[PDB]
């Protein structure tokens, strides 16, 4: 089982890894294995003197402090995110774009940025009056939360994967990892997708035709748009991943609904079991959300992402054919 | 004793109410009493349904929450700000500007607004890896924690006093309050004096000059604005006030560069007792912070804030004088 396991981690650098296998093979540390795969990949315990007994010890931790018992929020998906960040900050387009820093903030706020997710919305913990929504004032409620715990978990036992980092780039890098993991919030989506727009409408490309990004604004920016699609990259993956990922928020959603039911709440959308079409949510998210992302992505970084786009497309394509 | 608090409480409604007197007469509880007082003058217990004993426990609750033992940041700082929150909210250019949820949003915030503050400024807390840096990520991370604070007493054995506002009118006080504490956080200064610059040269006015706001983001501006005003309002006081303020802060400032020196850290502004002018700490202060600050809010109020201006000015003046 662990020549099993090291021959799936060799596609490491594909889009469309098969993330579940991985998970099995790995007994259910996907987040842990992968996370290490990519760190040796990139070198990264190297060059920023990690130990990998550190690097083992904290990602065991805060794969721990995600839920098994949650159908989406839970470490296969924060393996996934991470996975899904480390192949598009391989696209030509980025080539040598990216300090060494901004790539480990980039991967660190992936694996960090859905931990402890207790499978329910910023919205309905903000009208439960949850613990949460009182510690964070009703603001980014959920990714301030997987912040915290994220940088948290660095203080425990030989868990300070940052350790032989300096000062100056200790503070850089938790001020990208912030910048990035709060971007995920949901709600921020159409401002962020608005802004990818603009810089994609006034784009630069050096003398190497990769982007030009010569400011912390702009960088960031890409930066967090790249988490931002990997977070929503389920309908671009092969078909047989992205089926299982919409079993899985399908389950989330409806039991979430069944407790705003429970309580006399208003349902949220695609949360009621009893009223819900799964096939028109997908083409909806799709055609709405996913798909103007993605393609505003692939013209970032064209052609790097047109094979992803072709496979959301047929995905969108797929989904509609269901419903007729 | 009683009898003397009660004639200086006549003066609520005028700048320069001898705030420290109040907190000496009334035992250290001059947020209760403050508090109480603009209740009954506004005649916001009979508007709201607050009983008078759940408003006391939890005046009491708050006030316990502010440290005895920090020599700015106390409840006699949060009186001051409630109490000249509530003068400005009377100023005539805006006679019929604000409701009354939105009145009483403006004064439980001013209320709130530094509860529980540690005596060390934000990056303080950042910079030292503080437990409340970590929970709040470095974001306005005292303001936060007032907010978390302010509404969790409200929780404690009749504290709530919101208990009878209807659900919409909760969450519309809470998302007020929590947009104008947020805004009180120092280092958004430059942002809500730009903004209130804009809607001045945006402004538009009755015949009467009373100013028009219609758009809720307009008007919790002004809010946001006038609450810090308040917060900034110790240079526009009576001398003898504006002296002792001037005292207590910078106690709390030199505690916290020793704290700073001691640590290795480089000294904050005007926090280094060897190397420190009071005087002239304060006349750049006015310079460079409060006069453009309260001349862009008189430009607003035109011309009702000229008499809160010229004791500024000449408070300057004085300060000025005091440097050889
Ligand atoms: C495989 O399908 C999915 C995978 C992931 C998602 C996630 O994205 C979004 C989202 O993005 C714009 C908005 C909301 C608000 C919903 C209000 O009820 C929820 C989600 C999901 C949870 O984070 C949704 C999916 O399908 C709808
Ligand atoms: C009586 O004198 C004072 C009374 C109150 C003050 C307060 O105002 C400011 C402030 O204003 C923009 C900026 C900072 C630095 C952090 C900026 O990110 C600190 C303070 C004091 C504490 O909140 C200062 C005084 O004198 C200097
Ligand atoms: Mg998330
Ligand atoms: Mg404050
Ligand atoms: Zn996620
Ligand atoms: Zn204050």
């Amino acid at each position: 089982q662990e020549d099993v396991l090291a021959k799936e981690l060799e596609d490491v650098n594909k889009w469309g890894l098969h993330v579940f296998r991985i998970a099995e093979l790995s007994g259910n540390r996907p987040l842990t294995v992968i996370m290490h795969t990519i760190f040796q990949e990139r070198d990264l315990l190297k060059t920023f003197k990690i130990p990998v007994d550190t690097l083992i010890t904290y990602l065991m931790t805060l794969e721990d402090h995600y839920h098994a018992d949650v159908a989406y929020h839970n470490n296969i998906h924060a393996a996934d995110v991470v996975q899904s960040t480390h192949v598009l900050l391989s696209t030509p387009a980025l080539e040598a774009v990216f300090t060494d820093l901004e790539i480990l903030a980039a991967i660190f706020a992936s694996a960090i940025h859905d931990v402890d997710h207790p499978g329910v919305s910023n919205q309905f913990l903000i009208n439960t009056n949850s613990e949460l929504a009182l510690m964070y004032n009703d603001s980014s409620v959920l990714e301030n939360h997987h912040l915290a715990v994220g940088f948290k978990l660095l203080q425990e036992e030989n868990c300070d994967i940052f350790q032989n980092l300096t000062k100056k780039q200790r503070q850089s890098l938790r001020k990208m990892v912030i910048d990035i993991v709060l971007a995920t919030d949901m709600s921020k989506h159409m401002n962020l997708l608005a802004d990818l727009k603009t810089m994609v409408e006034t784009k630069k490309v050096t003398s190497s035709g990769v982007l030009l990004l010569d400011n912390y604004s702009d960088r960031i920016q890409v930066l967090q748009n790249m988490v931002h699609c990997a977070d929503l990259s389920n309908p671009t993956k092969p078909l047989q991943l992205y089926r299982q990922w919409t079993d899985r928020i399908m389950e989330e959603f409806f039991r979430q609904g069944d407790r705003e039911r429970e309580r006399g709440m208003e349902i949220s959308p695609m949360c009621d079991k009893h009223n819900a079409s799964v096939e028109k949510s997908q083409v909806g998210f799709i055609d709405y959300i996913v798909h103007p992302l993605w393609e505003t992505w692939a013209d970032l970084v064209h052609p790097d992402a047109q094979d992803i786009l072709d496979t959301l497309e047929d995905n969108r394509e797929w989904y509609q054919s269901t419903i007729p």
